[PDB]
Parts: structure tokens; C-alpha cells; sequence
């Protein structure tokens, strides 16, 4: 009979006595060390003091998984902890004084996503997000990729897109404040203002160029083509995407961006961050140079309050 600490959160510790005939899963029900499925091995001595992650079974538990996690989804424990068991032994090198991911499992979408984040203002809901976001600043950023695996219902090894992935992690975000002022005027329609909130403030799909948002892109009416363009923008930041093309970056006018080389999904990320000059981080590998031009498909880009100067 060996005694143990069960949890959800790694914060309220529940003390439990254990007897080590029967199966962690027979007491516990599905229970975890590190990651590592432990529900049908039967307690060791050296488990002696230490703390095991449990799926809720009592309305405490279900209350304190809520409070940390924001999510009531019985699976998002077992994901969860199934990407800790890869990502913990995955190496997070400081490049350029960011931490990123040494290439393994497809991460290079991770790496990406893990770089732009410490580079724009954000603050998460979930307290489990937002106290694994700190550390990973810190360079202890395992528990932070497996984390945002489970929220975006995706797999150690499967095929990622970072602007699906920011998206997902954005609305897990407090972005209230953020607001977007559109105006669309139509030849014969009229013209039209609509105003966007959250995560669609600082997202758009069809242009790289925060500018070219600005002076207007075209875009079709509800009659058959108008132009749309940025009125107000209250943000810390804005998200600008397109598919892959050729593009030229120039240090000092963009936060950072995402290249994307190869064939739809099976391609590979770079991230490219503008600093004294430009850097480009490839996992562990880092590379200089003052000009750009590459396949470019996210533009991250600073911002605090905008107004625009059209009439
Ligand atoms: C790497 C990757 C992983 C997953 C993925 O999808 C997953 C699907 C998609 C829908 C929901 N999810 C389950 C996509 C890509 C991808 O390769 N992503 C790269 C930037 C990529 C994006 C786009 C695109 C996005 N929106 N639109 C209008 C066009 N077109 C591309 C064309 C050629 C090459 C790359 C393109
Ligand atoms: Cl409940
Ligand atoms: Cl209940
Ligand atoms: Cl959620
Ligand atoms: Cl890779
Ligand atoms: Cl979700
Ligand atoms: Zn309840
Ligand atoms: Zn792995
Ligand atoms: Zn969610
Ligand atoms: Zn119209
Ligand atoms: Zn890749």
C-alpha cells in the first residue's frame, strides 16, 4: 500500500491510498504519469509521493477541470496527454533569443505558431494556457505544444496549418477590445459599414499587405464588384494571410511572417522575424540576411489604434 497525490490541474493535489494488487484504472480509472498512460500497470514503489493525472470521476474534480482547462470534453485529458509524451522529448533551442522546436513529427507548424506568439500581445482564458504560455517563454515549452495540440483536436505527427492554428488559439483568447470597422461601397448598391469583434478583428484571408488593406481590395457584392477597405482598426495586432506566393519582406515594416515551400499540406514552415535585420528561423536553424523574397503566407503586423483618412 503505497500513498499518492491524484489532480487535474497540478494545482489542488487530492491525496489517495492506493494498494498495489490492483491496477491504477481499477482505483483511479484512467490515470497518467507524465503523459504515459499508467492505467493498466499496477503501482510501483518508486510511484511512492508522486502525483498522477486522472480523468474527473467527482464533481470536484469535474469543477477544478473546468476552472483550468475551460472545457468539459471528457477525450481533451487523453489527447492532451498523449502529445506530452512526443512533445516532452522534443528540444527547444533559444534562437534569436525566441524559443522554438528542433524538427521531429511534422512540428514544423508548431514551431512556427510557438514563435509568432512570443512576438504578439495575447492573453489566454484557460489558465492552463496561459501558465504553460509563460513558461514556454521562459524556454519550457513542452507542456504548451501538447496543450495546444488537444485544443486544436489535432495529432502529434498530422499535417498542420499555422493560420487554422492561430485561429483556433485566438478564440481562446480575450479579444474583446479588438474591433474592426469595415466599409464596402457598391457602384449601385451603396455603400455599406459593417463591424467585426474577436477573432475576425485581426484576421483576413486575401492579402499580405496590411497597406493594400488599408487603401482597399476588391471584393464582389451581393448584386455582382465593390471594394471593401480598413475604416478603424483596435487591435494590438492584425493577422494578414494569402495563399503561398512570391513575396518581398523589408526589414522594419512587418512583426513576422510564415513561408511555406512545397505541395498543399505536405510542405514545411519558416519563420521569418524582422529585428536589427531579418532572421530566419527553420527549427534549430537560424539565417540572416537584410532583403527577402520567398513564398510568404502569413504577415503578422503591429498595431494600437487606427483611423482611417478616407472621405
Ligand atoms: C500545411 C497544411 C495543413 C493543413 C491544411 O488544411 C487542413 C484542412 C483545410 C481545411 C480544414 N483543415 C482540416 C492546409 C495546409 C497548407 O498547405 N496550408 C497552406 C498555407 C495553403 C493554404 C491555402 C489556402 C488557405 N485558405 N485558402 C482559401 C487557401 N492554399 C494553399 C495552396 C497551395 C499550397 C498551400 C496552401
Ligand atoms: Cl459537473
Ligand atoms: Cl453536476
Ligand atoms: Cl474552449
Ligand atoms: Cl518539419
Ligand atoms: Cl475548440
Ligand atoms: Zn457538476
Ligand atoms: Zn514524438
Ligand atoms: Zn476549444
Ligand atoms: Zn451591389
Ligand atoms: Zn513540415
Amino acid at each position: 500500500t503505497i500513498k499518492v497525490f491524484t489532480t487535474v490541474d497540478n494545482i489542488n493535489l487530492h491525496t489517495q491510498v492506493v494498494d498495489m494488487s490492483m491496477t491504477y484504472g481499477q482505483q483511479f480509472g484512467p490515470t497518467y504519469l507524465d503523459g504515459a498512460d499508467v492505467t493498466k500497470i499496477k503501482p510501483h514503489n518508486s510511484h511512492e509521493g508522486k502525483t498522477f493525472y486522472v480523468l474527473p470521476n467527482d464533481d470536484t474534480l469535474r469543477v477544478e477541470a473546468f476552472e483550468y482547462y475551460h472545457t468539459t470534453d471528457p477525450s481533451f485529458l487523453g489527447r492532451y496527454m498523449s502529445a506530452l509524451n512526443h512533445t516532452k522529448k522534443w528540444k527547444y533551442p533559444q534562437v534569436n533569443g525566441l524559443t522554438s522546436i528542433k524538427w521531429a513529427d511534422n512540428n514544423c507548424y508548431l514551431a512556427t505558431a510557438l514563435l509568432t506568439l512570443q512576438q504578439i500581445e495575447l492573453k489566454f482564458n484557460p489558465p492552463a494556457l496561459q501558465d504553460a504560455y509563460y513558461r514556454a517563454r521562459a524556454g519550457e515549452a513542452a507542456n504548451f505544444c501538447a496543450l495546444i495540440l488537444a485544443y486544436c483536436n489535432k495529432t502529434v505527427g498530422e499535417l498542420g496549418d499555422v493560420r487554422e492554428t492561430m485561429s483556433y488559439l485566438f478564440q481562446h483568447a480575450n479579444l474583446d477590445s479588438c474591433k474592426r470597422v469595415l466599409n464596402v461601397v457598391c457602384k449601385t448598391c451603396g455603400q455599406q459599414q459593417t463591424t467585426l469583434k474577436g477573432v475576425e478583428a485581426v484576421m483576413y484571408m486575401g492579402t499580405l499587405s496590411y497597406e493594400q488593406f488599408k487603401k482597399g481590395v476588391q471584393i464582389p457584392c451581393t448584386c455582382g464588384q465593390a471594394t471593401k477597405y480598413l475604416v478603424q482598426q483596435e487591435s494590438p495586432f492584425v493577422m494578414m494571410s494569402a495563399p503561398p506566393a512570391q513575396y518581398e519582406l523589408k526589414h522594419g515594416t512587418f512583426t513576422c511572417a510564415s513561408e511555406y515551400t512545397g505541395n498543399y499540406q505536405c510542405g514545411h514552415y519558416k519563420h521569418i522575424t524582422s529585428k536589427e535585420t531579418l532572421y530566419c528561423i527553420d527549427g534549430a536553424l537560424l539565417t540572416k540576411s537584410s532583403e527577402y523574397k520567398g513564398p510568404i503566407t502569413d504577415v503578422f503586423y503591429k498595431e494600437n489604434s487606427y483611423t482611417t483618412t478616407i472621405k
